[PDB]
């Protein structure tokens, strides 16, 4: 069992972020779910801290996690099912892009939004 829970890591990360419902907030969620599912929460937490200690901003640290914690190169961006495009947080809207064939988390593709109508948009940082 992890010293830090998915819920608590999310809160710690959220505490460091400006605004609400940004692409970074969504990235926090992707990171925590991947960490929780693969039992890497503590590793992820430490990497977050280490990046901040290097002098990186919190946004930059989240990006660093995707490049430095190996698992984020080895799994595809999560597919998140929603009903319509309005379900996506306002702050994320500006970051939606057509979904390429091979999006990579470590290149900024946070997740894929799959709508009810069958359409798909990627979230890109």
């Amino acid at each position: 069992k992890p010293y830090i829970s998915a819920k608590d890591l999310k809160e710690i990360m959220y505490d460091h972020l400006p605004g609400f419902g940004t692409a970074f907030h969504q990235l926090v969620q992707v990171i925590c779910k991947i960490g929780k599912d693969n039992n890497l929460l503590d590793t992820i937490h430490a990497e977050f801290q280490a990046s901040l200690a290097d002098g990186d901003s919190p946004q930059c640290a989240l990006i660093q996690i995707t490049k430095r914690v190996p698992i984020f190169q080895d799994v595809p961006p999560p597919i998140i099912h929603i009903r319509s495009r309005g379900d996506i947080p306002r702050a994320c809207q500006k970051s939606l892009r057509p979904a390429p064939p091979s999006p990579k988390i470590d290149r900024g593709w946070v997740c894929l939004f799959k709508m009810q109508d069958g359409k798909t948009l990627g979230l890109k940082i």
